């Protein structure tokens, strides 16, 4: 499976030997970075002058002068061919070559190549990932595996921007990088040279930019100590800021102002990117003319960004249209999948869908927003890499299998089974879902449909959810011990311990289903109860980002699952043998006197949108949205301020275990 697929392929279902003995054509003119690929390859073959005829070049060179007529004549194109006599890799230019030999070393395989004959070329012209997120910038080591990722699957563009690197952003994009980080900044854009990969270095400085020669003077003196770092693309983000910098009329001056005094006085800057403050319809003003100003005034040479009809959305014919009317040309699709700095607790392992594939011409890119978990991205990097090469071949499940047999072969079921039942965001403000668990749902909608309303359930579906997570199970483990791909397990670990309590409670909940008789229902009663307090474990220590703490996983079908039947059989077993089980399928240490489940998060006890505490803590301060003790008989009334429905007040580190009140709501303590 060539991936992306060619956009023509002929095969002849008649293999070749790859050349023992070959003949190399066009070793110093073609791509240097292209013959390295190439000789990689034929290490072990002899090179004599009398073999098998092996020609590299790009158009104009002298070894494939013979083929210039099956050259395509698209930018990144190449003609590729593999037949009896002899091959030919040919591209309409040096990144055309170097493509030629990605595909070419997909073909091979056991020595053997297929007799095929192949003419490729991109559907949209910038293709890549723009790191984009709030959260842990990716590491060094992360960012140099990526590069190479890119080459590989043809995506030409990276763009660099953490919301949290300081020289990017908020206060200092005015300095320079530390002599550390500039060391490797320039090793990053010597790598991204070597795998024909564009470095766009952005920048974010409009929440504190000043309309005046100096911070302008300052933006290009950054810029020109970039370059000399080897930078040859740039991109000045006005995303997410509030105040002055938000002036259309000013960001399009400053951009124009970067491409005539910097992009058009330098020999060799190729992108130059901007990102609007009104990136996305919904946020867009209908009253003002932010989008027109911006189409009218900044030069046509320059890229503007949009993330769709949302901040998270799927692009469409419509909504393309809806904007290039405005910016008066093809946008700069920024998508933010799978990023999940809004959901830190979820991974995002599912397949890429959503965009429309018809609408290649009407975009001029398409880069995504990645996870901070670097190489967990990696699925939806390879599936966009294949849908923006190839849209109208994009074939969403088949490059989602592709890609987990690409980023771990020694694994890919187990890692499938993992990211099948990983992929859904749970609830959020974008309101942005996507599909999980959809084979085994029908099954789970039947058995608990008939259990809750005393039908009978069908023994298949039992045993499918019993089939499900014993297969979670070998999943986990394995997954846990491979050492194919560590800095990917590092990664999920946290998840990949969640994702087996979740099948080892999902097992023992079902032995309670069967039931038999009163001691063995209680012994499996007891276990799922240490499970949950297991869960919260991990729930807790693992993760503990500022944003979403914990570990979520399974969230849309299976958890759902688990829980209702569990609570559904203790109803049962209270009713039938006349007893009180704990029916509440999340453990929590603390108690509240409503059926609302308190939630911990960090160091706060909140109440979901009297409380007595496992224990007596320091206080921090209690925020209430519309009295303290420490042993339930003595009282100490505390008085709250206020301003639009917002009560609070400090306690002072003074010790408290009980909270009440009568006439969201959380309560901070010190861990
Ligand atoms: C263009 C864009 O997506 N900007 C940020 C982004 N901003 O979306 C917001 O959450 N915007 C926003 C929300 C509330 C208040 C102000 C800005 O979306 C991505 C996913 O959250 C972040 O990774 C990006 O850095
Ligand atoms: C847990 C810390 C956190 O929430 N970080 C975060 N901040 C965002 N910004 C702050 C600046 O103004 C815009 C909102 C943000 C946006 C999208 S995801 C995200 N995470
Ligand atoms: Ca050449």
């Amino acid at each position: 499976s060539l991936q992306p697929p060619p956009q023509q392929l002929i095969v002849q279902n008649k293999t070749i030997d790859l050349p023992a003995v070959y003949q190399l054509n066009g070793g110093e003119e073609a791509n240097p970075h292209a013959v390295k690929v190439l000789k990689e390859l034929l290490s072990g073959k002899q090179s004599s002058k009398k073999g098998m005829l092996i020609s590299i070049g790009e158009k104009g060179d002298k070894s494939v002068r013979k083929y210039s007529r099956q050259i395509p004549d698209h930018k990144e194109g190449y003609y590729l061919s593999v037949n009896e006599k002899e091959i030919v890799l040919a591209g309409n230019d040096e990144r055309g070559t170097y493509y030629a030999l990605q595909t070419f070393a997909q073909l091979l395989k056991d020595g053997k190549l297929p007799e095929v004959e192949i003419k490729d070329y991109p559907s949209v012209r910038y293709r890549g990932v723009v790191e984009g997120f709030y959260g842990t910038p990716w590491s060094h080591q992360a960012r140099l595996s990526q590069l190479k990722f890119y080459g590989k699957n043809k995506m030409n563009t990276y763009i660099y921007g953490p919301k949290d690197d300081p020289y990017h952003s908020a206060p200092n994009w005015r300095l320079p990088y530390p002599d550390k980080e500039a060391a490797q900044l320039q090793e990053l854009v010597a790598v991204a040279n070597e795998n024909e990969v564009d470095f766009v270095w952005a920048i974010h400085p409009g929440q504190d930019i000043k309309w005046n020669k100096e911070d302008r003077d300052l933006l290009l003196a950054k810029f020109e100590k970039m370059y000399q770092l080897g930078v040859r693309s740039f991109a000045v983000f006005f995303d997410d800021i509030s105040g002055e910098g938000t002036n259309p009329q000013k960001q399009a001056e400053l951009l124009n102002y970067i491409d005539e005094k910097f992009a058009q006085v330098k020999p060799d800057i190729n992108q130059l990117v901007m990102c609007p403050t009104e990136y996305n319809k919904s946020w867009s003003n209908p009253n003002g003319n932010y989008l027109t100003t911006l189409g009218d005034k900044l030069n046509p040479s320059i890229q503007i960004m949009w993330t769709g009809d949302r901040v998270i959305s799927d692009i469409t014919r419509d909504g393309i249209s809806w904007i290039n009317e405005r910016i008066k040309r093809p946008a700069y699709i920024w998508w933010n999948f799978p990023v999940s700095d809004y959901v830190r607790d979820h991974l995002l392992l599912g397949p890429v869908y959503g965009n429309d594939t018809t609408i290649a011409k009407e975009m001029s890119g398409f880069v995504t927003n990645p996870m901070e978990h670097a190489e967990s991205s990696k699925i939806a990097i390879y599936s966009v890499a294949s849908y923006a090469w190839n849209p109208a071949k994009y074939d969403t499940w088949q490059t989602w299998k592709d890609a987990i047999r690409t980023i771990l072969p020694s694994a890919a079921e187990e890692l499938e089974s993992f990211a099948m039942h990983n992929s859904d965001l749970g609830p959020n403000g974008h309101g942005y879902r996507r599909e999980e668990s959809m084979d085994i749902q029908p099954a789970a909608e039947r058995f608990l449909k008939a259990f809750k309303e005393g039908k009978n359930y069908d023994k298949a579906d039992f045993e499918t959810l019993q089939y499900t997570f014993e297969r979670m199970k070998e999943s986990a483990d394995i997954l846990l011990m491979n050492t194919e791909n560590k800095p990917l397990i590092v990664e999920i670990t946290p998840w990949v311990h969640q994702f087996k309590l979740t099948a080892e409670m999902g097992e023992e909940v079902l032995k309670m289903v069967e039931g038999r008789n009163e001691s063995y229902f209680l012994r499996k009663y007891n276990h799922v109860k240490a499970l949950q307090q297991q869960m919260f474990y991990i729930d807790q220590t693992s993760n503990q980002n500022p944003c979403q703490p914990g570990v979520k996983t399974a969230t849309r079908v299976i958890k759902p699952l688990i829980d209702r039947t569990f609570a559904t059989v203790v109803k049962f077993f209270n009713q039938k043998f006349n007893a009180h089980l704990d029916a509440t399928t999340d453990y929590m240490p603390h108690k509240m006197i409503k059926n609302l489940p308190l939630q911990v998060k960090a160091n706060r006890v909140l109440i979901s949108p009297e409380i007595e505490l496992d224990a007596i803590y320091p206080g921090e301060n209690i925020q209430i949205n519309f009295e303290i003790s420490t042993d339930g008989k003595e009282w100490k009334t505390v008085d709250l301020k206020q301003k639009e429905s917002r009560l609070s007040a400090g306690l002072q580190k003074a010790p408290v275990k009980f909270v009440r009140f009568t006439n969201q709501f959380v309560l901070t303590i010190e861990k």
